[PDB]
C-alpha cells in the first residue's frame, strides 16, 4: 500500500529513499507504482519541449515550462540545455576545438571532480567506427579522451549481469544475477525483467559503487531511472543535481539508455533502422556536454561512456529444439535463448538424469549449433559455474543461433512469423558481444587508446576516481593504471608465503621401490661437471625468464634445476606445481627413443614417501601418465632423460594424453617459431569445488586408483615471448606477449565433435575455446608469475588480465 495523496512539491528526484506507505518523488517510484499524485504535474514537465528557441531568450519565467530561456535559468540550474548557444551567441561543446585537460577546472567549493556514468545498452563496440559520422559528440570524447577499440562483457552477455558487474567488479557467479530470468532453489523464488521480485535485495550481492560511496561518505546521484522518464528529463535532473549547494550535491552520477539495444533486438545491429537510434544517442550526449559546458563543469567532470554487451544477428529460424533431442523433453526446465540452461521440472521425480540428458545432446546432428556441458567443465575464463542459480547443465549456444524446449515456444497464432533480428547473450569472447568504452575529463589521459579490457576492471577504476577504497572484487587493482592522467593505484606484489627447499642428491636407487623401469644404465670427467652445474641451475637463466613464480599459500616444496627446465615440485600433491622452460626459433622436435617409451626414473634429489609410483597406473585402469617436460623438445639425448623423471610426470586420462601430446610435440614448436622463442610454464589445477579457486588437499574428489597421487581437473601452460617478435623470448629488452590456456583434464574427448579426426583437425580449436588469462590461472594455483621482469608493476598487471582471443578482425 502506498498513500498517494502525499505531494512532490519541493520534492521532485529527490535523492533520499522515502519508505512505504509514504509516497515517493524519486527517479524510481515509477517502477515501484509509488509516486505522489502530483510527481507527473510537477516533476515531470514537458511545456515548450526541450529546446530554447531565439524568441524565448530573456523571456518571463513560466514555472510550467520544461527548461527555461528566462535569465534567472543559470542561478536555478534549470536552462534548456542549448540555453546559452540560442541566447548568448556561444558555441556547442562539440564544435569546440579538443584542448587538453592537464588539470581540473572545477568552480570553487567542489571537492573532488565528479564522476557521470553514461551507460549505452546494447552498444556494439563496432558502432564507434561504423557509426562514427553520425555521433559527433561521442565521437569527439572518444578522440579526445581515452578510448579501447572494444571491451569485453562478462558471460552472459545480458544486460543485468554486466550492469551489475560493471557497479560491482563482479563477475555474475559472485555477485548472484547470473542471468536476466533467474530461480533460486533455496529461496524458491523466480527473478524476472517483468516484475516485482527482481526489487527485493536478496538477490543482489557484492557492493555496488553507489554503497561503496555513501559508506565512505562520498554522495551519490539515485542511479536508476523509470523507463517512461524521458532522456531529456534524465539530463536536466543530472544537470540541476549539479547546481545543488556543495554539502547536498552528488560526487557520482549515472545516466541510462535503453537505446540501442531496443531497435537492436528489432532490426538487427546493422539495420537501416539503427541509425536514427544512434543519432539520439549522440544528441543526448550534446545536451549533457553543453548543460556541463553552461555549468562551467564541462573541464571537471570525468564522463565514462560505456555499454553493457553488443547485439548479433538473430532470428526465429535459426532455433535448435531440444524435442528434437530429448524423449523426455516435458520433465525438464530450460531457460532458453542465446544460451540455455536446464533442470528438472519436478524435484519429485527420481527418473530425471543428467548423465542420459548430456549424452542425449552431444553430438547428434552434423552441424549442431549449440554444445551441452556440465557446468564446472564450460571454460574458466567464463567463471561461470560457482552459484546455486546456476543451472548444473548448461548449453553454449553457437553465435546467431537460439535453442529452445519445443516449436511452439518460438511461434504465435495465427501465421507463427517472428519479428526479432537481433540478440546478444552468447560467448564473452564473440566479436558481436564486444561493447565500448571512452573516458573523457581531467583524470583520464588526452588522446590515448588503450588495449581492450574486461569490464569487471572499472569498478576498481571508479573508485580511484571517487577516491573510494574498493570492496574486494574480481578486477585486478592497477592493472588499468595506464587508462589514467593522475590517481593511479599503486599496488605491491604479494609476498612470498612459502620458500622452496633446493634439495641435492639425497638417495640411492635401491631405496626407491615404485615399480617403475628404465634402460638407462648406459656407462667421463670432462662432462660429469657439467651435467652437475645443471643440477645446481646453471641453465636456469634461459629456462626461468622472469623468476621463480612466488607460492601464495603454506606449503613444502622443493625447486628442481635440469638442463633443459626447472620446477617446483609439491611434496604434497606429488608432482610439480609449475614447469617452466624456453624453447627458442632455432630448437629442433625428436622422437620418444624405443627403448625409453616406458621410461620412468626416480629423481635421487626427492624421497620414495614424496614420489609418485608406476604401479598404481598400472593397476588403474582408466588412468595413464604424461609428462611436464615433453621429451620431444630435449636439447639432447643426454639431456631427454630428465624428462622422464618420476618428479616430471603427471596423471592423464588416455583421451587427455591425445591432447596434451598434440600440444607438446607439434603447437610449442610452431608457437616457437612464429613467435621467435617461447618461454612456456606449464602446471596442474585442482577446482573440485569449481570456485575458480586452488583447492585444498582435503578437497580433491578423486586420486590414481589406490595410491595418494591427487588427479588434477585441468592442466595450464602461460606461453611467454617477446612483443616484439624480432627479439628471442630469451633476450626481449621491452614489453612481453603472452597466451595461455586452462584445458580440462577429461576422460573423453566427447567435447570436440571431431575428435575420431587426427588432432590437426580439433586439438588446437579446443585450445582456443579454453584460453585463459594468467590471472585465472593464479587463482586457480595459489601461484604469482613475473615476478622478475624490467617492466612496471602495473604493466606487467596489464599482461596477466590478458586474454588472447582468437576472434577475426
Ligand atoms: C571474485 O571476488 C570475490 C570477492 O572477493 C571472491 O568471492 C569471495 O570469496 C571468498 C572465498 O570463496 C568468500 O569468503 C567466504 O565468506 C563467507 C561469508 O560470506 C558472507 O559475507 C560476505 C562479506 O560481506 C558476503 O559478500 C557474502 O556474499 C555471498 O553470499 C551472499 C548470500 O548468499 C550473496 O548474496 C552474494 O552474492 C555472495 O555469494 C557468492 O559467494 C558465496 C560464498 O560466500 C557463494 O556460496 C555463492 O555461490 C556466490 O558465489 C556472504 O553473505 C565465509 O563464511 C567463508 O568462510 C568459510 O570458509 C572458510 C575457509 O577459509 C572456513 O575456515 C570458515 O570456517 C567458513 O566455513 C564454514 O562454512 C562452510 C560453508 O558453509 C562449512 O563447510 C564449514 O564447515 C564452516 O562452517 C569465506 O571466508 C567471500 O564471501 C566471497 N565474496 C563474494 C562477494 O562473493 C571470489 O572468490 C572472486 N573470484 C575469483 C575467481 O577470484
Ligand atoms: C543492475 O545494475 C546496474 C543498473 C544500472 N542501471 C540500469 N539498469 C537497467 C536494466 C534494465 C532496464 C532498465 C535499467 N535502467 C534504467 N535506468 N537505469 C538502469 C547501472 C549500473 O551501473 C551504472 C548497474
Ligand atoms: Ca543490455
Ligand atoms: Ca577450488
Ligand atoms: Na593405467
Ligand atoms: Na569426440
Ligand atoms: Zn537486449
Amino acid at each position: 500500500w502506498t498513500a498517494t495523496s502525499g505531494s512532490c512539491k519541493g520534492r521532485c528526484f529527490e535523492l533520499q529513499e522515502v519508505g512505504p506507505p509514504d509516497c515517493r518523488c524519486d527517479n524510481l517510484c515509477k517502477s515501484y507504482s509509488s509516486c505522489c499524485h502530483d510527481f507527473d504535474e510537477l516533476c515531470l514537465k514537458t511545456a515548450r519541449g526541450w529546446e530554447c528557441t531565439k524568441d524565448r531568450c530573456g523571456e518571463v519565467r513560466n514555472e510550467e515550462n520544461a527548461c527555461h530561456c528566462s535569465e534567472d535559468c543559470l542561478s536555478r540550474g534549470d536552462c534548456c540545455t542549448n540555453y546559452q548557444v540560442v541566447c548568448k551567441g556561444e558555441s556547442h561543446w562539440v564544435d569546440d576545438d579538443c584542448e587538453e585537460i592537464k588539470v581540473p577546472e572545477c568552480p570553487a567549493g567542489f571537492v573532488r571532480p565528479p564522476l557521470i556514468i553514461f551507460s549505452v545498452d546494447g552498444f556494439r563496440a563496432s558502432y564507434m567506427k561504423k557509426g562514427s559520422k553520425v555521433m559527433p559528440n561521442i565521437e569527439k570524447l572518444r578522440s579526445c579522451g581515452t578510448h579501447a577499440p572494444y571491451m569485453r562483457p562478462v558471460y552472459p552477455t545480458k544486460t543485468f549481469p554486466n550492469l551489475y558487474t560493471l557497479a560491482t567488479g563482479l563477475y555474475p557467479e559472485s555477485h548472484g544475477i547470473v542471468g536476466n530470468s533467474m530461480y533460486d532453489p533455496v529461496f524458491d523464488a523466480s527473478f524476472h525483467l517483468r516484475g516485482r521480485e527482481k526489487f527485493n535485495h536478496r538477490w543482489w550481492g557484492g557492493q555496488p559503487l553507489w554503497i561503496t560511496a555513501t559508506k565512505q561518505g562520498v554522495r551519490a546521484g539515485t542511479f536508476f531511472w523509470s523507463v517512461s522518464i524521458p532522456h531529456e528529463r534524465r539530463i536536466l535532473t543530472i544537470l540541476q543535481w549539479l547546481s545543488l549547494p556543495d554539502n547536498e550535491r552528488p560526487s557520482v552520477y549515472a545516466f541510462y539508455s535503453e537505446q540501442p539495444d531496443f531497435s537492436g533486438h528489432k532490426y538487427g545491429p546493422f539495420g537501416p533502422e539503427m541509425t536514427n537510434p544512434l543519432r539520439e544517442i549522440d544528441k543526448t550526449v550534446g545536451q549533457l556536454m553543453d548543460g556541463l559546458k553552461q555549468l562551467r563543469l564541462h573541464r571537471c567532470v570525468n564522463v565514462i561512456f560505456v555499454g553493457d554487451h553488443g547485439m548479433e544477428d538473430v532470428t526465429c529460424d535459426r532455433t535448435e529444439f531440444l524435442s528434437n533431442y530429448l524423449t523426455n523433453v516435458d520433465d525438464i526446465t530450460l531457460v532458453p535463448g542465446t544460451l540455455g540452461r536446464i533442470r528438472a521440472k519436478s524435484i519429485n521425480n527420481s527418473k530425471y538424469d543428467p548423465k542420459t540428458i548430456i549424452a542425449a545432446l552431444t553430438c547428434k546432428k552434423p552441424d549442431q549449433h549449440f554444445k551441452p556441458y556440465m557446468k564446472q567443465h564450460l571454460p574458466k575464463r567464463l567463471h561461470y559455474a560457482n552459484n546455486r542459480r546456476i543451472e548444473d547443465i548448461h548449453l553454449l549456444v553457437d553465435r546467431r543461433w537460439h535453442v529452445a524446449r519445443k516449436p511452439l515456444d518460438v511461434y504465435k497464432k495465427p501465421s507463427g512469423k517472428c519479428f526479432f533480428q537481433g540478440d546478444h547473450g552468447f560467448d564473452n569472447k564473440v566479436n558481436s558481444m564486444q561493447t565500448v568504452f571512452v573516458g573523457y575529463g581531467p583524470t583520464f589521459k588526452y588522446r590515448t587508446k588503450v588495449p581492450p579490457f574486461e569490464n569487471i576492471e572499472l569498478y576498481n577504476v571508479m573508485c580511484d576516481l571517487l577516491g573510494l577504497k574498493p570492496a574486494p572484487n574480481n578486477g585486478t587493482h592497477g592493472s588499468l593504471n595506464h587508462l589514467l592522467r593522475t590517481n593511479t593505484f599503486r599496488p605491491t606484489m604479494p609476498d612470498e608465503v612459502s620458500r622452496p627447499n633446493y634439495p641435492g642428491i639425497m638417495y640411492l636407487q635401491s631405496e626407491f621401490d615404485l615399480g617403475c623401469t628404465c634402460d638407462d644404465k648406459v656407462e667421463n670427467k670432462l662432462e660429469e661437471l657439467n651435467k652437475r652445474l645443471h643440477t645446481k641451475g646453471s641453465t636456469k637463466e634461459r629456462h626461468l625468464l622472469y623468476g621463480r613464480p612466488a607460492v601464495l599459500y603454506r606449503t613444502s616444496y622443493d625447486i628442481l634445476y635440469h638442463t633443459d627446465f626447472e620446477s617446483g615440485y609439491s611434496e604434497i600433491f606429488l608432482m610439480p606445481l609449475w614447469t617452466s622452460y624456453t624453447i627458442s626459433k632455432q630448437a629442433e622436435v625428436s622422437s620418444i627413443p624405443e627403448h625409453l617409451t616406458n621410461c620412468v626414473r626416480p629423481d635421487v634429489r626427492v624421497s620414495p614417501g614424496f614420489s609418485q609410483n608406476c604401479l598404481a597406473y598400472k593397476n588403474d585402469k582408466q588412468m595413464s601418465y604424461g609428462f611436464l617436460f615433453p621429451p620431444y623438445l630435449s636439447s639432447s639425448p643426454e639431456a631427454k632423460y630428465d624428462a622422464f623423471l618420476v618428479t616430471n610426470m603427471v596423471p592423464m586420462y588416455p583421451a587427455f594424453k591425445r591432447v596434451w601430446a598434440y600440444f607438446q610435440r607439434v603447437l610449442v614448436k610452431k608457437y616457437a617459431s612464429e613467435r621467435n622463442g617461447v618461454n612456456v610454464i606449464s602446471g596442474p589445477i585442482f577446482d573440485y569445488n569449481y570456485d575458480g579457486l586452488r583447492d585444498t588437499e582435503d578437497e580433491i574428489k578423486q586420486y590414481v586408483e589406490g595410491s595418494s597421487i591427487p588427479v588434477p581437473t585441468h592442466y595450464y601452460s602461460i606461453i611467454t615471448s617477446c612483443l616484439d617478435f624480432t627479439q628471442p623470448a630469451d633476450k626481449c629488452d621491452g614489453p612481453l606477449s603472452v597466451s595461455s590456456f586452462i584445458l580440462p583434464h577429461r576422460p573423453d574427448n566427447d567435447e570436440s565433435c571431431n575428435s575420431s579426426e587426427d588432432e590437426s583437425k580439433w586439438v588446437e580449436e579446443l585450445m582456443k575455446m579454453h584460453t585463459a588469462r594468467v590471472r585465472d590461472i593464479e587463482h586457480l594455483t595459489g601461484l604469482d608469475f613475473y615476478r622478475k621482469t624490467s617492466r612496471s608493476y602495473s604493466e606487467i598487471l596489464t599482461l596477466k588480465t590478458y586474454l588472447h582471443t582468437y576472434e577475426s578482425e
